[PDB]
This record gives C-alpha cells, structure tokens and sequence, in this order.
C-alpha cells in the first residue's frame, strides 16, 4: 500500500492557486503556471510567475526587517529552532509533497531530505545563539538573495536559509520553476515559527525570476544549479560588491581499488544511482575500478542494479521513482542517443516518465562520456591500474565537487583522499552528509562552503569595515636622459626577466627628480609567470615548516636592508618610510607564525565516523597591488598567500613599483623556491583583464581597482576572485588565509 | 669510529664548577655534587646544589623581568626564533653534550632529541607573534617552576620553557640532578639569543631544589616526573591559587592485530626499546598481541632485539647506550629480580652500566607485571583474541598517556583509537612527536597538555579577572513545625531518593519565614551518585546532536517554568529573580549550541600524516556550587559539563538550596537520561573532601571555597580540579568547555 497523500492535497486545495509570500504574507496570485506531478502528469497546484515588482517588494520587505532581526542572535536561534520542531511535527507531508512534486521515492524523501533539513535548522539555531561572543569581529551581510534547482527541493532551501537566518540576514528564496511547492510550504510555517514578517520571503518562477532577484539590491547571491548560469550570475554580479557562492554540480568520481570492500561498494553505488541527479554534492557517476576486480565488479553492480524497484513514488518499497519532468527525461534520451562509445546495459523500465538505472561501460579515460555533465540514473566506467592513474583520470574534468575512494587498507584510503581535487572527499562511502560538515565545490564546481563554522564566514562581514587607499597617480618629471642603469625588471620562475614587450617607463619622485625605471609588462610575461607557477607546484606539497623558515628568512633579510627600502619609499613618495617597512616585516613574521599552525577542524557528526574539515592551498594566484604602501601592499598580499602553500604572482603597486623591484634580492636571498613568488610591474589596465581571465589561474586578487572586469572575466573559469576592500595600513593578515585557503572535507571511519 | 666529544670538553673545561643562571648572569659556585658520564664514570663537571636563597634570587629575577617582557609579543618571537638558530648552529655540541651526561646513543641526541627542540622553539615563535590578536582574552600567568626528569634533559627542557616564554611568563627551571648539563648550555645561549636578563633562570640540585620551586611565589608549576612526585607537588601547592600541569609517565600499550604489518609493527618496537625509559610520553614497554600472529610476532621481536648494537654511546652506530646511573641499573636489575611470571629473554650485555633489551611473554592479562611501572629497556608481552579484549587489557592500568595501534584494516586501526584510554594515541607508529601535536595524560598520568594552541592555555589567564562572589550564610528563622509537605530531596539516578543520613535542615527567607526543607546529603550519597553516574556511561559516547536536543528540553522546560523560578529565588533570597532565570535559561541554550559544535582541531605535522586533536569528555564530575545565584550557579556549571557528554554530580548553593531542588521535575520533564545529572543539597562541608578524594570522579569543581582541601584531596587519582573563581554573573561557557573536556590526538596516515 502506498503513502497517503491526502493531508498533502488538503493543504494544495486550501493554499489553491498560489501568490508569493512577501512580508510575512501571501500575495494574490498572478501569471499562473502548473505544477505537475510527473509519476501521474496531474497539475498539483498553479503558482505565480513573479514580476519585477514582485521581486523589489520581496527585497524591500527583507531590507526592512534585517535590522531588527539581525539584533538579537538568541532570539533568531529559538526561530531556527521552532522552524526544525516545525520541519519534525509536519515531516510526514514535506516528505509526501516533496515526492508529489519532484517525483522521488517517498522513503527518500522521509529517510533522507526531510531528515537533514530538520538536522540543518536544528544545528544553525546554535550558530545564531554563538554569533555575538564566538564571531565578534563578524557582523550580518544584510540582504540575501538566494536561487536554487529541482533535485533536492526542501533540502537546498535549508541550506540556503537556514545559514543566513543564524548569522542575522534575511533572504529572498526563489525554488525551482519545476519544484516550488515544498518551499511554499515552508514559507506557510514561517508564521508558526515565531519568523517576523519579511524575514523570509518566497517567490516563484523561472530563470526570468532568478535573474530579477540576482540583480536586485540584496547585498549577497547564493546559488545552487547549472555551471552555465553559474556563470551568467558572475558576470550578472560582477563589480556590484555582492557578496557570492556558487555551488555548480558536477558528479563525482567512485574509486574502487582491488583491496575495497566489494560489495560494500557496489551496494554503496546502487544506493546512490537516484540519489546522483542535478547539481548536489554527490559521487559515483563516474565509476573508476581497478582492472584486478573489475569484471566482477561490474557483473555484481548489474545484477544489483537490476533489483531497484521501479514505480510509483508514493510506494515506501520504490527505489527508483519518476524524472522530474519530461524535459529531463528528454535531457537523458538525447545524452544515451548521442553516444557511441562503451557497453551500455540497462535495467527494466515501466512506461511513462521513468528512465532505468544504465551503466555505460568499457570507456577509456579519455572517452568524452568520462568528461561531460552526466544526466539521470546513469553511471559511465573506466578501469585504472595504479592508485596514481586513478587520481589522474579522478582529477581530468573541468569539475571539482565530490568524491569516493574505497579500500579496506588504512594508508590506501588516507593517501589518495587529499589528492583528489574536490571539496569533499568520503573514505568507504558516498553523500554522506551532515549540518556541521562543510560541502562545496572547486574549480568549475564553483566556490563558497555550505554547513559548518567554515558555511557562516560568507554569511558575514566584517564587523568594522575597511576602506581601499585611492588610486595615486604616478608622479611626472622632465624626462632628461639616465647615464646610470636604474632599469629595473621582472621577477620570474626565480630569476629576473627583460619585459616581454621591451618597454619601460621612468620613475619620477614628488618634485620631478627621475629615480629609474620600471618594466612594463604584457600578457606573455603573465604566461610565463603562470608557467613559473606551475613548474613550482611542488610547493602546494611543503610542510608547514618548511614555509614558516622561508618566510621567517625573507623577514630577516627585509629587515637587514631596511633603512634601505626606508629611503626608497621616501625617494618615491616623499613621506618618511620607516614605519611601512617595520610593518612589512611584521607581516612576514606573521605569515611565517601562521603557516604551520592554520589548522582544519574535525566535526563529530550523528553518521558513521568524524568528518575532516582540512585547509588547503588554493594553488596559484594572480594579485593586483594598491598604488598606496609600495612595500606593505605587496608584502602584505605575498606573505600569507605563499605560507598557506599557494603561489602567487603580484602585480606591483602601479605609481611606485622601485620597492617591490628592489625585494627582488630578498626573495633571491631567502632561497624562494623558482616559481613560489613572482613579481610584475607595470600597468594594470594592462594586466587585470588578463590575470582574471586566465584558464590556469586559480584565483585573482584586484586590490587596485578593476573590479567589474576581474569579476567578470573569472568566470571563464570560475576561479575565486576578492576586489577588497583591502587597507594595507590594516592587518588583514587572517582574513587573508581565508582567500588563500580551501576547505575540503574528509570523511573517514571513527569509532 | 666514535663522534668526537673534543668541543663538549672544551665547554665543560671553559664553565668550571657550575653555579646558576640567574637574572641574566652565572652565580658563584656552591654546594658542590658530580655529574658523571653514566658509560666511563668519570666527573663530567661539579654543579652546584642550589639554597633556598638561590631560589628566592631565581623567581625575584624572573619577577622583575616578567612585565617588560609580557609587553612585546613581537619581540618574544624574535627572541624564541633565535634560541632556535642557536639550538640548531650548536646542534652538535648539544648533542654530544646530551649523551655524555645521560648515556643515550649519539645518533638518537642528533636526529631525535636536538631536532625535536629546535622544532619547539622554531614553532612557539609564532605563537608569542600571534599572542595579542588570536587570544585577546588570554594575558600571561607570570612566573613558571618548572622541574623535570632525566630521560631527555634538553626536550624536556624545551617543551618547558618554548610555551612559557611564548605567552609572556619568566621561569625558573630545575634539570634533574643527574643531568644538569644541556639544561646549562642552554642557559650559556640565552644571552647570545637575546634572552632579556631574568626571563630564563636555570637552578640545579636535587628533589629538595625542586620542592623549593614548587612551594616558591611562582604562578605556575609545571612538572614532569614520578606519579608520586606528582601527588606530592599537588599537596605542596594545595589551595596556594597556582597553575598546575603534571605529566607523570605510564608507558604505553602497543596493540598488534592479527592484520598487522608485522614486519614494520616489530620495527617500530625495537627502534622504541631505548627511547621508552623515564616519564616520557611513550608506547611498546606494554605489548599486547592478537593470540594469532603472537608466537611468530615474538619469535621475530626476539632476533630483531639481538641485532640491536650496544655499547660506547657516543659510537653513531649503537642503538643502547649506558643506564642513565647506576641506580637506575639497580632499579631495572631489582624490577626483574622481583619479576616470577612469564618467560624472560635477554640479548647479550656488556659489561658496566649497561643493561641488555629485554623481553618478558607469556604474561596474564592480570599479571602484575603487566601493571606495574616498567623500568629500562624492558618489555612485557600478552596476548588477546578480540579487538574488546584488547582494549579492555589495555585500559586496565593506573596510567593513560600513550597508546600505539597497529593494523592494516582502515576500520579496525580508527575504531580501537578512540576507546583507549589514552592523551595520545598512534596508528600504525609509535613515538611520533611534533610541537604543534599536544601530548599529556588521563588519570595517574596526570593533566595539562603540551604542544600546540593547546598547550598554551595553561600558560595563561583571562585578561580581564573574574572574582568568586563571598559565601552567603543561610537565613535563620523561629522553627515552628510545618503541617506542609516541603521537604526536598535529592536527585540521583533518574529519581529522587532520600537522604541516607534521614537529616533535613529548615530554609528560611530573608525574614524568618519557613519556606520548607532541604536534604543533608552525606558520603553514602555521593557514593549512590557516581554508581548513578557509572550506569550512565552511556551518555559520554553519544552525539553531540543527541545531547543538544536534550539541553534544548531543558532551556525550554526552564523558561515554561520562569515566573515560578523567579519567585523561589525572590522567596529565598528577597531579591527579584526574572534576571537570574532569564540568564540561566541563556546559558542552557549556549550550552545546547555548543553540544555539536566544539571542534577538534587537525595539525598539518612535517612526519607522516596528520594528527587530530580531539575533544573528548573528561567523564564523571563532581561540583560544588556557589552560595548565590541558586539557580543560575547551577545551571551554569551542570549545562556546558554535560553539554561535552559528561555526566555529573552538583552540590547545589547551600545557603539557598530550592531553587536546585525545584530543577528536578525540569531534568524529568526533559528526558535527561538517569544518572547524568544527579544533585545533591546540604553542607559542603560535609561534602567537598568525599568529592575531591573520590577515586571513581574524573574531576573535581570546588566553585564554594574549600581549596585547600579539594586541591589536596584530589591526589588520590590525581583527578583534575578547578577551584574558581567562578561569577555567576559572568558567561564562563566557553572556559567551561575546556574544563569539561580532554585532547586525544590521535596520528593518522594522510597523504
Ligand atoms: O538547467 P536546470 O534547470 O537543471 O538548472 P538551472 O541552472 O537552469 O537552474 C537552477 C536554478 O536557477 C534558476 N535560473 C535559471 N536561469 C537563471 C538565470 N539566468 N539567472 C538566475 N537564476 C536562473 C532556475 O530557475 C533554477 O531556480
Ligand atoms: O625518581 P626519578 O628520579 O626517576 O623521578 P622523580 O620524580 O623523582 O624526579 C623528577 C624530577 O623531580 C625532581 N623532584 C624529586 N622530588 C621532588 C619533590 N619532592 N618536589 C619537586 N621536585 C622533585 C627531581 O629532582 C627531578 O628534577
């Protein structure tokens, strides 16, 4: 007998056609579209396509309560809290009108979505409660404007409110346009709840919608969906200040070495194969089996395959329950159709909007299928011989979310983990997930962390701003020629370098006396800058220790030359410069005290084990210095990056680039290895567009200006960008790591 | 051929008869003793036993130093810095220096002792750089006694004196007698270091010196050493308001499974025989090996210990060298005479102060000798058939510093690990050691940890002081009958029981009105309490979010209650109450928050893998609550223990003892499993030492006075105790936490 839906009709024929719920109320419904049930094509409900007028009032309602809301955090966590009692009194119809409008078997719904939205609300309130005394120097961002996809309807709405509520904003949520009603109904319990009206609104729509509220006046975007969108939102986004996570998809890789546990494994697979749609975290769609078991492996994984249960969502016994829209379904046929590699082998299927668990097998690691954005019930293979080539063929997508690695043997599991490039990394399991475990994804997965202390930080800004210097034009002189040779370089892959372009312009102090010359760079240095930075990957692989004695020497050496930089940055700006360099070195001893000791987090979770919330480095980044502080910017920006394992090149300070040209000897003296810092000067119109852009970047700092067309240009690859604001007076240096590092997310067992 | 000692001889020669180091300058020599190299017997050098005179000149030199010192975090980091370089351009002399005066192998002083030390001081820099911005709230104690033992003379040394001096404290540290030495050279290098006049003093002699210390006008007192030198120094600081760290030894089990990799688990051991002598932070004297692989396991130890080279320690090949006296030769020799269980094997043996690699098998797991303290290169070995029985055999001791587990399965190795009782647990490895890992002990090992942002706690206090508020004598009244039923009782066990002795004393208010009767609990009380508590030992292994839901009952219960909590506390005390519920209220759901969210902590480690720094619960407390605040005392103590998954035991406020008692039906109504929170009235007098002394209690809070006799007490097990000061008024929950929990760092494979 299949789950009831009665009380879940009830509640539709009562809500009739659905308005939006702004200010703490609901609107009268306007341009009205189906919701349908995709297992039966009956129309649940009409909802409203909002209009722009819509959206401004849902964004003026939240803009009008964020203050008072954001006031008091103790009262917000017994919101958070009433809200999970809510999601746990009433779970039985969320989970039934969950499957009525996505098409998921119900004991999924029950066991899975409805469970860990009730555990995300619970969990947050205590952040809120925590806020003032644990995140001080932390205040609210304000407003947030929040967009979300088909797959997991209720749950991504708990990811995305429940986080913003706890760190004191309020949001305008838009669902899915084929998923709306859970959310519906979670705005219809926000009054029970204690939520003050405008604290959370809901509007309804399409991607129309979406751009409307992306574009609004909210001070952060949060969104869930497709890579291209994903994009389109940076570029939407780009120089506004908005504060923005992108969470991208991207279907992980499933490593099956010859010492796994097989049948765990192939049953872990099975168990995942509805669960592995749209863009959640998730892995094993991409299959990857060492060649001892894989025959095996595979021959077990059909025939388990062959025991999901296909049919009526509603049926508590169905593992396999309807696509959620005929679109989707068209979406799957066409990927099948257009692919001609590997053994495709399917399991049964009823009629109608249903698409059977398909493995695609035998593909080489170079097969297009191995690479492409997978869609429905489906998983593609490849085998692998060695653990090496396993995290070679793991880490060859342009994505970076999830991923599995199963073996029976402590060092396997352990020592493949923190090579595979993803947010998060699940030891002998998959989509485990928890409120205190951090989720996200890099590369084109996109950037932002969802769940944990390590969610909330992009929730929040600081508690007391700072503001960048203004620009400082460079100063002019009367051009007489230079008997002496004062043409300074570039400092690449460990060794000074002519400009590419030849061409250099003469540095002037404040009343016109010429001080030198300075390169100015082109693209092709940043090329080979980025190729500098490559051949010195291995420094993402040092100790802590080692990168603290580097710095604690490029500290020394600064300070054995520094009544030196003194008089240079008097020469260049007129003003004495004693106490900028002082606070340089201090910088350097800071960053040196910081790199062993910027530790990840272990979360207890109620699942299997501990989860390892890690830092890591996020690789190579390309940093545009202010004009102001001609030796603290750069240093200031240098230090931290490279103690957290990155490599970096900077583009000078623009008006007075002679002290970073002359630290060039301090990194040689320091033993920098080749590569770790490099160094450009010149500029930045001409470089900021390139450095933003730049495929094989994995972050851009704009700390000059610039900031629409670096914002922009990332999402070519979607890399992280901070336009600031950035005061080189400040110490940034914590707040710096944070741009520096990654967090992924380990999860292994633990009795 | 032999590593030469010409340097060492030449310093020796240089220095003379030894005085101290004393407020920047070497004293006269005194009272003169030998220091003999333990491999030839010849005098080394005359040092000096100090006078209580010298003492006195050491802490006020250390005083006088200490503010000017504190000011500058920056200027401390150069200094540690610096001590480091020194410790690594003299590493050799040190070395050399190392093995004359104890006996240990050359090559263990150069690759692990003097390496080790550097490490602390490169990586305690960072901290003293760090100190004012990542711990505003901690300010420096003063002055630290330090006194340790002669396994490892320098890295105890080090692990002493890098943290005090990294968060701002002077110290007056005492070598043991035997080897006074490197603990000289370093102080020969403080001035070369920059260490400012006063902020090191080294004084020499034996246990009475170290008794000077300890009873000294210092702030704090840290000790390595014999368990019993340990109970002894916390008698001798009883009630005095110092800081107190204890590590007292216990050397370690060292769990082999079945699955093992044998050949490396043999290793590991016999590379261990050597290091694991004195009160060192160690596992391998305790074998436990699964029955199935134990006679091939002891068959390889056996050969594996005969190729072990003994002999002249300052030969680089030998892997013994000389007993540290010929005492200690004694002692090992005694130990084995007094030894009739098992099978003993001894390796081959030179002639003098030399004792060979010994192993004793075939023991019972109820052997003696299996818990006893092991003394010299001795090994005891038994067997086991289950992973349950191996961890109950190991967890059958006094003791609980370190543990090694050995096994192959990625499940087995990170199940075993958090069920020993242990500070430090090692897979597959053992030894392993870092300044950024913490290390210390449970139970008769003592507490406090060192190494790491954990163990700069203990160097440090709030920067801002709170103040205990003064006792609060109970009301007196006429004493007519009562013809009501207002007697209270206590709360054990999930129910409320009379007290055993039958007494109950009346409670008056402020005017001599009756308000009822409290219960007078005695010793058979608190001995049904932490039976109730031992049948709850369910409750230290759930989750944190099973133990926030039920704080969350509890805040909720409480506030449901308000208005009538106000009006006890108004009854007892004639003071409005709404402020003192509303806060205690708060602190329950502060201390709900924190249930799932206080994180261990990952260090990055330039050795294998990585080590976790977890948090556990500390157990069984018992708690003495203030006077006033009868209700939010309470509240605020219980709410953050058990938050941690402790179970406790309060004596509630004796002056006003009904609003505790009222609590009772609130602990009921919320499902607060039996014997996690039981609660007892009456007189602390008649309760405080029963509590300290308690054998079964993990810890003692004595927040209502008695110090002197809890601290004393509490040497029996030598629990942990915390006597305050306590505010009410004030938010401790974040430092309650610390009190309600012990880090076990627990060293994994990670790639
Ligand atoms: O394709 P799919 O449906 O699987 O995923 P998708 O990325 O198209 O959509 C995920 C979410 O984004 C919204 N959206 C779509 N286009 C958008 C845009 N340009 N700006 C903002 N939001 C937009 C959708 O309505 C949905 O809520
Ligand atoms: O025996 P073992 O020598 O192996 O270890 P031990 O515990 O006796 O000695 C370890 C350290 O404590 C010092 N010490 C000894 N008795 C002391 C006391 N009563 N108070 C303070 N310090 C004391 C010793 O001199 C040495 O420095």
């Amino acid at each position: 007998a299949p789950e009831s839906a009665k009380e879940a009709y009830a509640w539709l024929a009562e809500k009739g056609d659905f308005g939006h719920f702004i200010g703490g109320a609901w609107t009268a419904p306007g341009d009205l579209f189906a919701t349908v049930n995709p297992a039966t094509g009956q129309t649940l409900a009409q909802v409203s396509q909002a209009t722009q007028a819509d959206v401004d009032a849902a964004v003026k309602a939240a803009r009008k309560a964020q203050p008072a809301w954001a006031k008091d955090g103790a009262a917000r966590a017994r919101v958070l809290y009433a809200l999970a009692r809510l999601l746990q009194k009433h779970a039985r119809l969320f989970a039934v009108l969950e499957t009525l409008d996505n098409g998921k078997p119900i004991r999924e719904a029950r066991d899975i979505d409805v469970p860990l939205a009730q555990r995300h609300f619970y969990h947050h309130a205590g952040y809120a409660q925590l806020m003032g005394t644990e995140m001080p120097d932390r205040a609210p961002l304000g407003v947030c404007g929040q967009v979300i996809p088909w797959n997991f309807p209720l749950l991504m709405l708990a990811w995305k409110i429940a986080p913003a509520l706890a760190m004191g904003n309020t949001v305008v949520l838009k669902p899915a346009e084929w998923t709306p009603l859970t959310a519906l109904l979670f705005a219809d319990i926000c009054g029970q709840a204690g939520v003050p009206a405008g604290v959370v609104n809901i509007v309804t729509g399409d991607g129309a919608v979406g751009e409307m509220i992306v574009t609004a006046q909210v001070d952060k975007v949060a969104f869930t969906g497709s890579t291209a969108v994903g994009r389109r939102i940076r570029e939407a986004t780009a120089g506004t200040g908005k504060a923005l996570s992108l969470e991208l998809g991207g279907k992980g890789p499933y490593v099956v070495c010859d010492d796994a546990d097989i049948d765990s494994a192939v049953e872990g697979l099975v168990d995942a194969i509805w669960f592995n749609q749209g863009q959640v975290c998730c892995a094993g769609s991409r299959l990857l089996v060492q060649e001892g078991i894989a025959d095996v492996f595979h021959a077990k994984l059909r025939a388990r395959m062959d025991s999901l249960r296909i049919g009526d969502p509603l049926d508590k016994c169905i593992d396999i329950g309807a696509m959620v829209h005929p679109d989707q379904l068209a979406r799957v046929r066409d990927m099948v159709a257009a692919n001609t590699d590997g053994e495709v082998y399917q399991t049964a299927v009823p009629a109608g909007c249903y698409y059977p668990p398909t493995l695609i097998s035998g593909l080489a690691p170079a097969s297009p299928l191995m690479q492409q954005e997978i869609f429905g019930p489906v998983l593609v293979s490849t085998t692998f011989r060695t653990p090496a080539e396993a995290v070679e063929i793991a880490n060859n997508t342009a994505y970076g979310l999830a991923a599995s690695v199963w073996s029976e043997n402590v060092n396997l599991a352990l020592d493949l983990a923190p090579k595979l490039v993803a947010g998060i990394v699940w030891i002998n399991g998959t989509n485990m997930m928890d409120a205190a475990a951090p989720f996200g994804g890099v590369r084109e997965s996109g950037f932002g962390r969802e769940g944990g202390w390590e969610g909330l930080a992009g929730y929040t800004r600081p508690a007391i701003a700072t503001k960048s210097p203004a620009a400082v034009a460079a100063y002019t002189g009367d051009g007489a020629a230079d008997g002496l040779d004062r043409t300074a370089k570039l400092y690449i892959g460990g060794k000074q370098t002519r400009p590419d372009g030849g061409y250099s312009r003469a540095v002037y102090g404040p009343k016109g006396k010429l001080l030198g010359h300075a390169s100015l760079s082109n693209r092709k240095d940043l090329r080979n800058a980025v190729e500098a930075m490559n051949a010195a990957s291995g420094w993402s692989r040092t100790t802590g220790h080692l990168r603290a004695q580097i710095l604690y020497f490029i500290g020394e050496n600064l300070s054995a030359r520094a009544d030196e930089f003194a008089n240079r940055i008097k020469d260049m700006t007129g003003k004495d410069g004693k106490a900028e360099v002082a606070a340089s070195i201090d910088r350097l001893f800071s960053a040196a005290a910081w790199a062993d000791k910027y530790d990840g987090q272990v979360k207890g979770v109620p699942l299997r084990g501990v989860a390892l919330a890690m830092k890591e480095p996020v690789g190579k980044i390309g940093i545009l210095c202010p004009d102001a502080a001609p030796l603290l910017g750069l240093v200031s920006l240098m230090a931290p990056a490279i103690a957290m394992g990155n490599r970096v090149t900077l583009a000078a300070s623009e008006a007075f680039p002679l002290a970073a040209t002359d630290f060039y000897q301090v990194l040689d003296t320091s033993d920098v290895p080749a590569g770790v810092v490099n160094i450009l000067t010149g500029a930045h119109a001409d470089l900021a567009e390139p450095m933003a852009r730049h495929l094989d970047l994995d972050a851009v700092w704009g700390l000059s200006g610039h900031a629409q067309v670096i914002e922009a240009a990332s999402a070519g690859n979607l890399k992280r960008s901070w336009t600031g604001p950035f005061d080189p007076a400040h110490d940034h240096t914590r707040d710096i790591l944070s741009h520096a590092t990654e967090v992924k997310t380990i999860w292994v067992p633990y009795g």
